[PDB]
DNA sequence: GCGATCACGC
DNA sequence: ACGTGATCGCA
């Protein structure tokens, strides 16, 4: 039964009540500087259908929009927001947005619709936007007609669960998290992702030529060495080349045949010279293909700008993602590949790069939630945390801590963090299941507090159904109860880890917030730019450097108040790279 | 188009 | 743990 609306031709005051269900479509995956399609409104008076070139174009209209006291209820303003910021027209005023409204509820769901959402809450008279627009190759806006009905249907299913969403929120003790944390947040996000980031596309284009002429040169020494040419980029072809015609051992094995992924030909390298320039190969052909490569098609030619989109609505733990491009896996550990961080500019003449990271923030949350005498007398101290955990396990003095045994700590705290399995510390450590099950005893011995917090938060989520973070973030683990042992210990990794990982997101979803308030009462042109996690990258004009030094470490430092310190480090410079 | 594999971040 | 995405190769 058809949904009955106004197709308007022009804009009308009862349109611009001063609450109403927005939908202003994009339907480009990646909605920067991308078209809105159609516009619905629904409120007290009714729904409506607008044409944008006619909305957009009109005063009133516009001016509603920005209008703080018209509320606005909306799935994914951040789409809205962005797309129109790209137009010069500010949205404001927006009060409830159910894409995030539906991530708190239950981020599993996977709701990336209205439709998706509306499932939740036995809602159907609206359709997924796949079934709309297609997907792919087939991909299209329908003819008006069809436009307009879902449109209107999305506006309307979107007026109809506001309220059974922020119940269920209030339930959950969850609307705080949505009304305080993650709608301003959606803002903040649009302004960074509209910003964006400067790129020098002349420094990749000379490292993607000099990358080319290595990759040529360890190419031919492949060759060479395998007496023979194949396709290296397939772990097929390669393996074949590894393990049949050199004779390799095969230490590892996939689902479909022979592993060889980087810990295993580390392992090969000292029966064939093929192996170290196989993993070379590897090293330059990343960089090449995904940074440079990659980085470069998606630079606006106009401005030499990138826009990541960050999907904030995604992670399982509350974290961000970041995409096309994802500015959240730069590389950084090896030296090659963190010289594309030299890539990475400011945006205006005589600014700089400013970067500001948590030090250890999971691992402290953890002696926070754990309440671990040992582990938040550690952090209280300010002690180097993987070589505590080293004097610790293997019972010496500070002084008696050998590399290694710093090396095989620091591991024992991640795998910790992450869910601690023996088999998994195993693999990672290249030692036995029993070895990996000693140190992980001898952790425990140490930190009995974390050990008493694994216990019972895998009792918990066994309880309740879920787990919970800092902030009241949730996550349901229905496989906790699993008569299967690994579907089970997967579930109970994930209750360990993610009050953990989703705590250390709620803080710095937080510190943004401060920080941004702060930037603005302090007048500063410094903005962020970038989000990594337990980091914030901004940039500035060079002369607000001396206050970025003390502002955004204390905001990041006091977002919370934990039983320990958060401690934050700091750097800046001419690029992303030098911000070190 | 999509799954397997691999490698980059935290 | 939690992510994105490149290439291959088989649809
Ligand atoms: N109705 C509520 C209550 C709490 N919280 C979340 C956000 C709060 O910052 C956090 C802490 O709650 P309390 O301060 O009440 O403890 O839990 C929430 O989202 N909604
Ligand atoms: O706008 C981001 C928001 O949209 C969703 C779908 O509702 O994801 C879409 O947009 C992403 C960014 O372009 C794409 O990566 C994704 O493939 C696309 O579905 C949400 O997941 C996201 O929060």
């Amino acid at each position: 039964a058809k949904m009955a609306f106004t197709l308007a031709d022009r804009v009308t005051e009862e349109m611009l009540a001063d609450k109403a269900a927005l939908v202003v479509e994009v339907v480009e995956e990646n909605y920067h500087d991308a078209p809105i399609v159609g516009i619905a409104v629904v409120n007290e008076h009714g729904r409506f259908f607008l044409r944008p070139e006619t909305a957009l174009a009109d005063p009133q209209f516009v001016a509603w929009l920005g209008d703080e006291t018209k509320k606005k209820s909306m799935f994914d303003s951040k789409r809205a927001a962005v797309a129109l910021k790209w137009k010069g027209i500010e949205l404001c005023g927006v009060s409830f947005d159910l894409l995030l409204a539906a991530y708190l509820l239950d981020p599993a769901q996977g709701v990336d619709d209205v439709a998706a959402a509306a499932k939740m809450k036995q809602y159907e008279a609206v359709r997924p936007d796949e079934a709309v627009y297609g997907k792919g190759a087939k991909r299209a806006v329908p003819d008006e007609p069809v436009l307009a009905e879902h449109l209107v249907r999305k506006a309307a299913a979107i007026w109809e669960l506001e309220r059974p969403f922020l119940d269920e929120l209030r339930r959950n003790e969850q609307d705080r998290l949505l009304v305080e944390l993650e709608q301003p947040l959606s803002s903040i996000l649009a302004e960074m992702e509209f910003a964006g980031v400067k790129v020098d596309t002349k420094r990749l284009e000379q490292m993607g030529k000099e990358l080319a002429e290595q990759l040529g040169t360890v190419e031919q020494r492949i060759y060479e060495l395998a007496g023979q040419e194949f396709n290296i980029n397939s772990p097929k072809q390669l393996g074949v080349i590894l393990f049949e015609k050199l004779q390799l051992p095969v230490l590892k094995k996939t689902k479909t045949g022979y592993s060889t992924s980087a810990d295993v030909l580390e392992k090969l390298a000292p029966y064939h010279e093929i192996v170290e320039n196989i993993l070379h190969y590897r090293q330059l052909g990343k960089l090449q293909s995904t940074y440079i490569e990659g980085l470069l098609k998606v630079v606006r030619p106009d401005t030499k700008k990138v826009h990541t989109i960050f999907n904030q609505a995604l992670t399982q733990t509350g974290r961000l993602s970041s995409t096309e491009p994802n500015l959240q896996n730069i590389p950084i550990r090896l030296e090659e590949g963190r010289k594309i961080r030299q890539a990475f500019v400011p945006s205006e003449s005589d600014w700089l790069i400013f970067a500001a990271d948590y030090s250890q923030i999971e691992l402290r949350v953890l002696a926070h939630i754990a309440e671990d005498d040992n582990l938040m007398e550690a952090f209280r101290r300010d002690l180097d945390i993987h070589t505590k955990t080293a004097m610790d396990i293997f019972q010496v003095s500070e002084d008696e801590v050998t590399p290694n045994m710093r090396r095989q700590a620091k591991a024992v705290n991640f795998g910790i963090v992450y869910g601690i399995s023996d088999y998994g510390l195993a693999q990672n450590l290249n030692i036995s299941r029993k070895e990996a099950a000693e140190f992980i005893e001898r952790y425990f011995e140490s930190f009995p507090g974390v050990k008493r917090y694994m216990e019972n938060i895998v009792q918990e989520a066994k309880q309740k159904g879920y787990v919970t973070t800092l902030l009241h973030r949730r996550r349901y683990l229905p496989d906790i109860t699993s008569r299967n042992f690994n579907v089970r210990s997967f579930a109970e990794r994930m209750a360990m880890n993610t009050p953990i990982q989703g705590s250390a997101a709620d803080i710095i979803k937080k510190a943004m917030i401060d920080l941004n308030a702060r930037l603005k009462e302090e007048r500063l042109q410094a903005h962020l730019l970038l989000q990594v996690h337990d980091e914030l990258i901004l940039e500035a004009p060079k002369e607000e450097m001396e206050r970025l030094c003390r502002l955004v470490p204390e905001v990041m430092e006091q977002a919370v108040t934990l039983r320990v310190p958060l401690k934050v480090d700091y750097h800046y410079g001419s690029t992303w790279y030098d911000a070190k």
